[PDB]
């Protein structure tokens, strides 16, 4: 016995902005501390890590729009 | 007997934002002070991790639209 | 018996902005200070790690859209 | 004795129309008849006025749609 | 005795129009006529009239839209 | 005695049209008549009058928009 398959999404969507003006964003925090201790660290099989971090960050993007997508046909016998 | 299978999907779908002006805005917290102490840390399989993290964020994105999306057609015997 | 599969996505979709002006965007912290402390470090296996990071980032892209995308078709026997 | 004057309006409006479709429009009106008379004619500075016409317009814009503005700051001793 | 002044207007406004069709018209007005009579014609200055005419326009814009603007700072002593 | 203008205008607007089809169009006005009468005529500075005319125009753009803008600083003692 036969078998038949067909796969046909069809997308004609859209994601969009527009802006005047972004202006006069100041980004001006007090001065950061950070400590941490420990004598003796072991990572063995797929570890990711951040250990000590201090971070400043100030975007600002003109037209941050983003789409995502993921098409994932499967089969067996 | 014979099998058949059609997917089709179809999408016009839109996300869409204006703005007059995003203005004067500021970003000024005061100084923040983090410690963290143990003396052995130990990580095996898959681990994700973040100790000590001090973080200043100013994001201001001028059209921060998004659209996340999946399709799965999956078959068996 | 035989089998056929077709696979025929369709994607005229489109991710976009426009901006006026991005502006006078200071970016004025003040100094941050870290310390991290351990006598012995030990990785073995896929380990990816970041210990003592201080990072100030203005990143202000004038455009900053994206399209992130993935096909999989798969089979078996 | 400082003065400061600020004038930032914003607008985001819209004059739009749709329509089927403007069918069959007929325009057949009997012809007119003019006749004019003076025997001299002196002016000076602005005038502008017709001495005798016969006007047959036909007009059918697919959305004759309009908008107009007028933005004036001012400022003297 | 300073003065400061900011002319900083924002506009994202649309004139926009939809149609089927404009279909079929008739401009079919019956033969006109015009005479028009003067001895003598002195002018001096911004004079700007007709004498006489017959006009027998027509006129279709598949989107007759328009936008007029206007946009004034003055200052003086 | 300082003096500071900013003239910072920003637009973002559209004027648009769309249209299946202009279709058919007819302009068959009667043959019309004109006849105009003066001795003599004298003309000085901004004169600008049609004397006698038969004007038979057709105008069919397939989408007739427009967009007309000023923008004036001015200045002085």
């Amino acid at each position: 016995g036969s078998v038949q398959i067909v796969y046909k999404p069809v997308d004609l969507s859209k994601v969009t902005s527009k802006c005047g003006s972004l202006g006069n964003i100041h980004h001006k925090p007090g001065g950061g501390q950070v400590e941490v201790k420990s004598e003796k660290l072991d990572f063995k099989d797929r570890v990711q890590s951040k250990i000590g971090s201090l971070d400043n960050i100030t975007h600002v993007p003109g037209g941050g729009n983003k789409k995502i997508e993921t098409h994932k046909l499967t089969f067996r016998e």
